[PDB]
């Protein structure tokens, strides 16, 4: 892994492990979200961060994913080596972009693209805060200053309004609960467990016989450590799904995100 | 990752990632066991296996595992290199063995060992059988032939004998379930989410002020995707041991059972 020449980006290959596979002998996409997530964590670290910079860590902020947004037109498959390349780009005062592009190593080719909204909040009430201009300053000078984006189009997937399901649910997978090896470093659930909770309520015949193309999830509410997931699915048409996440008891919702599946 | 020079050995380094660490900002033994998994599936695609040989892939025949035995003295860091080299070795017609020893690539100083019991089985039926002579050939040209043990010593705690949990068990966690990311490429449960399941009846206290030193696990029967599983722990024993089980949450039905030293921080 390194920073690009200009050091506005960052590149780091990594080879796909026997366990990272499914059943096509190709990466899950559970797969692909952790790879984002170290190669974000690896930019990070490159500059100097550890993502807090020197205001964030007084006054108890943190940057916390609001929407996740993945397409991937090839899954790599077992030994084949996926190049990704990351930045991070200011979307004024409202938040913090992070992008990035998979390619195929031996090709060059895009394999897949993704994007992701963050925003800053303190870290012990949870209340979000428009970013200061002081905080901005620190972290605009690891970020491109002309528009760099994974999905530039105007009118695109990444960027619609997602509803909320309403009851009943076409699908369920309910009492889902996370053990330590889903927790980060912090002891919080990673981002990437709820990518696979909102997948279980898919129909084993639908990943058997499609293959996922778009994952577009918003992030409204953490599960805790001891809390209880229900996943709820219903088919919206290529096959598309709405999805929610809620807690088991009361019905507080967690997440919500659709799906686009393409038959193999 | 290569083959050694005399081609009877394997090695692999792994930077250690940020999703792979713990509260320490050290690896986790289900990361631990997941790199020992793919060394070794790194070391059967090396010599041309697929981990099946020819005549095995004739009669439908397997090697499954039927147990697991870590010892770690020191957990990689977030971003440290670690270096495991792995190899096999014929117990006769019992089964096969694979070590692995895991090292500190800056120091070179020995940070873990490993070693594991694998039995063939037919696929299907899923009936234990003997390796036959035709078989053991195939990968005996593979294995050193003297013996190389990973835990040579004479009363090492990899080859104990490990008893069954007696109701009530001291603590429990109930209806535990595998979602799609613990199966493997064949829909199985992933052998290293049992070490997790396992583990998850342990109390946060023991973890928070305890590092794991050691886990022993004997597999008995495959979890289903549609099975649910309890976890039960009691305390046997500054260094604290348990004894494990876990059954099928419905009838009881056995599917593992282990045991696990902590010495603490
Ligand atoms: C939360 C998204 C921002 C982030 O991960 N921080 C970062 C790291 C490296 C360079 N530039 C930036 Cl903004
Ligand atoms: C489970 C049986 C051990 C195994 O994975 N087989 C193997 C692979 C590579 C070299 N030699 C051998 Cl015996």
């Amino acid at each position: 892994g390194s920073l690009t020449e200009d050091g506005l980006s960052y590149k780091e290959k990594f080879v796909v492990r026997s366990y990272e596979v499914g059943s096509n002998k190709t990466a899950t996409v559970e797969t692909i979200a952790n790879l984002l997530q170290e190669v974000g964590c690896n930019h990070a670290q490159s500059v100097g961060f550890s993502a807090t910079t020197t205001t964030m860590r007084k006054l108890h902020l943190i940057w916390v994913t609001a929407r996740m947004h993945i397409e991937i037109y090839k899954y790599p498959a077992w030994g084949d080596v996926v190049e990704i390349e990351t930045w991070c780009q200011s979307e004024g005062r409202i938040g913090t972009r992070r992008d990035w592009i998979l390619k195929d190593s031996v090709t060059g080719e895009v394999t897949g693209r993704a994007t992701s909204k963050w925003v800053m909040m303190n870290q012990d009430t949870r209340r979000l805060q428009k970013v200061s201009d002081d905080v901005r300053d620190e972290y605009l000078v690891f970020c491109p200053q002309e528009p760099r984006l994974a999905f530039p189009e105007e009118n695109n997937r990444s960027l619609k309004k997602i509803p909320k399901l309403e009851d009943p649910a076409q699908y369920s997978m309910i009492g889902l609960k996370p053990r330590r090896a889903d927790l980060d470093m912090n002891q919080h659930v990673n981002n990437v467990t709820y990518i696979g909770w909102v997948l279980e309520s898919i129909p084993q015949e639908i990943v058997d016989t499609h293959e996922l193309q778009v994952i577009t999830l918003d992030y409204r509410r953490e599960c805790q450590q001891d809390d209880v997931v229900d996943s709820l699915t219903t088919t919206t048409s290529d096959s598309q799904f709405l999805h929610l996440l809620r807690l088991s008891g009361d019905g507080q919702e967690i997440n919500r995100g659709t799906t686009l599946w393409r038959k193999k």
